[PDB]
Order: structure tokens, then sequence, then C-alpha cells
């Protein structure tokens, strides 16, 4: 029985990549399970020390789990953080890679407000996919509610005493995620919170569809690759992503789109337009979701 941080003790290995080893356990003092990641304290880029500085400013908001610990032990970085469900790529699989109207809703209105907390801790961040939303653990309050984890690519969007927002700048590189970023981060400009907010307009008709009219396009090289996505997000028109779909979705889509940089999202509009879905299919918002069927 391994143990770190005086009293979490190591259980079975979850995941494993080149950012390092993930680990379930528990919490000895207390007996809460855990997550405990290990990165290699000699790494190119280290993320993990500044992710729990992330955590630390994120700690007690909703649905964001608590980072309990950090150091530096044996050959590597450790952070220890509440244990959680399957993310909703995971649950997306496992339900045929479609979703319903009615579960796409009720996670939606759940991850804009997620967002919305990020945002008002004076952090965008960046990397919106379903791989990083998770649901809770079974039998708790929060078995179902949706939680945001991995927080490597989150960077302040205003400063935290003065709320003075970051400046406009474009020519960027290319930063996230092909399939869910902006159009306006294909076009090298500075993120902000906007463009969080069409990323996750992206992953809602990702889940509703199956997939993305984007997905699987050929390029010579990566920066083509890139060019070509972003030419068909420009090109496609929102009611072309939305047939078959509640309009909602596509006018999400279309507000989003139109903010300007330093804009502050209408959180409460968009949670309000997505659940007048519900209504319109004579559905409620009774936390029902696909994968309790399974």
């Amino acid at each position: 029985s391994t143990i770190v941080g005086l009293h979490y003790k190591i259980g079975k290995k979850i995941g494993e990549g080149s950012f390092g080893v993930l680990f379930e356990g528990t919490n000895m003092i207390n007996g809460v399970p855990v997550a405990i990641k290990f990165e290699p304290r000699k790494t190119e880029a280290p993320q993990l020390r500044d992710e729990y500085k992330t955590y630390k400013i994120l700690n007690g908001t909703p649905n964001i789990p608590y980072a309990y610990y950090f150091g530096q032990e044996g050959l590597h970085n450790i952070l220890v953080i509440d244990l959680l469900g399957p993310s909703l790529e995971d649950l997306f699989d496992w339900c045929g890679r479609k979703f319903s109207v009615k579960t796409v809703v009720q996670v939606a209105v759940q991850m804009i407000t997620l967002i919305e907390d990020l945002h008002a801790h004076d952090l965008i961040y960046r990397d919106i996919k379903p791989d990083n939303f998770l649901i809770g653990r079974p039998g708790q309050p929060d078995a179902n509610n949706i939680h945001l984890i991995d927080f490597g690519m989150a960077k302040q969007y205003r400063d935290p005493k003065t709320k003075q927002h970051i400046p406009y700048r474009e020519k960027k590189s290319l930063s996230g995620t092909a399939r869910y970023m902006s159009i306006n981060t294909h076009l090298g400009r500075e993120q902000s919170r906007r463009d969080d907010m069409e990323a996750l307009g992206h992953v809602f008709f990702y889940f509703l569809r199956g997939h993305l009219p984007w997905q699987g396009l050929k390029a010579p090289n990566n920066k083509q690759k890139y060019e070509k996505i972003g030419e068909k997000k420009r090109s496609t028109n929102v009611y072309d992503l939305a047939q078959g779909l509640p309009v909602q979705f596509g006018r999400y889509l279309e507000i989003v789109r139109s903010l300007s940089f330093e804009e502050c999202p209408d959180y409460e509009g968009y949670r309000k337009l997505l659940l007048s879905v519900l209504d319109d299919l004579g559905e409620t918002a009774d936390g029902q979701y696909d994968w309790m069927k399974l």
C-alpha cells in the first residue's frame, strides 16, 4: 500500500500518458475518494503545479473538484483532488455516440454554468471538450451533475483586482482542440470568454448529431488542416448544424459567434433559450439522462 502526501493511499491506475499517471485512491484521514496525478519532475513543460494554483483559485466553486494536496515526492510532482465519475465522452460512447435532445439540453445548461463560474474567477478555459466534463459518483447528491476538470490550458482573461480585460491581438499560434475551437481562434485571434461559449456550442451539436461536418478532413500538414476546419466552420450555416434538431441550438451558436472580444456572455439568456426547447417538446428538466437507461 503506497501513501503520498502523508495520508493519501494510492489505488488502481485509471489513466496514463505523456502527462504522467493517474490513480484513484483514498484520503485516509477521512475516507473520501480521490484522484491522484503524478507528473515526472523533469518534464519539458510542467503543468501540475500551475494546475494546483488554478484549483486553489477555484476551491469552493460548485461542481469543480476540491484540490487537497500538491507536493513533490520521489521523482514526481503530485496533485490530489476529489474523485469524480465518467466523462461525458465516456458516457457518449456508452450511449452509442448520440445523446437525446433532453439529455443535451440538461447537460448544456450545467456546462454554461460551470464556465460562467470559471469566468467569474477571471479565467478562460481555452480547451473545451466533452472529455473534461465529468459526472459525479453513484448515489452522491451530484451523481449526475456535470463537473469540470483539467485546467492546464486555463488563462487569466482579466485582472483579478481591477477586472481590466486582457488586450486584443491577432497572429496567435493555434491553441486547443481543432474539433471544437472557435472561428476566431482559427483566425489567430486572442481568446476571450466568447471563445469558450462558441466551443460549447460546437460540443452541443457534436452530442446531438454524433459528429460535426468538419471531422475527417484531409490536409498536407496540421496547419493546413486547422485552416480547412476553420473555413468549413465559417461556411457552415448554423441551421445546417441544427437540421432535425431544435432551432435554439442553431440560435445559441449564432449568438455566441457574434459576441465582441471583451463582451460578457448572457449566460442566463443562453440557459433560458436552451430550456425553452423542453417547453417546445413538452419535456421537463427532471434529471433523467440517457446514461441512466444503461
